[PDB]
């Protein structure tokens, strides 16, 4: 079963989003594969390094996303971040504007309630 | 990776309790493991009814807790459950007296906290 963590860093109401370096290269939330024998939020400090430089820590567990039935079996998890040798592909969106970058007709909402919505689950 | 999930069913600041029909018996709480191609939604439903035979839905993710060093790596997740629409041992029995039953109070604390600690995160590894 492969693990994917994804970082909502808020500041200002506006959250972190990075280019991905895959695919049409959008403007994306920050994240990556958990590897073999990290903890969730190793992998979380570790990507946040390698995608935008800064150094963070949990603030909490937002949305859990789980759909078995991908190739392999995939745990996506995303954490609420709190902020504490390339150059990053970094910018810092207006919640507000998501819609515009292409985020779900499911959510943002999801963001805008921050820790009000921690523990979410779906399971599809 | 094994996948482990908990269910935490709270009515009347009472908590349900169901007797393992292994070791030293003991109640604790309701769970076990995500097989294969299930959701973790499916497999808390599932353990759910064939261990106290009720219907429910999750509320919210509780806690999370992962050892990837463990063999296998280990995922557990516990959901607050809430109820909706062979004959099994359960017993509800008070939050505060969960201690008697080798609850810590670390964990009597989150329980006791409710919706307001849900998504809460814990990563173990040894050393
Ligand atoms: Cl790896």
């Amino acid at each position: 079963m492969q693990v994917r963590v994804t970082g909502i860093l808020i500041e200002d109401e506006k959250v972190l989003l990075v280019k991905q370096k895959v695919a049409n290269r959008d403007w994306s939330l920050p994240g990556g594969r958990v590897e073999n024998g990290e903890t969730l939020e190793e992998a979380m400090i570790r990507e946040m390094r390698e995608e935008t430089g800064l150094e963070v820590k949990i603030k909490k567990l937002l949305y859990v996303c789980d759909k078995p039935d991908a190739s392999p079996s995939l745990l996506h998890i995303t954490f609420l971040l709190e902020r504490i040798n390339p150059i990053h592909d970094v910018q810092m969106v207006p919640i507000n504007e998501l819609s515009y970058y292409g985020f779900s007709e499911t959510f943002i909402n999801l963001i805008s309630g921050g820790l009000a919505n921690a523990g979410s689950y779906q399971g599809l």
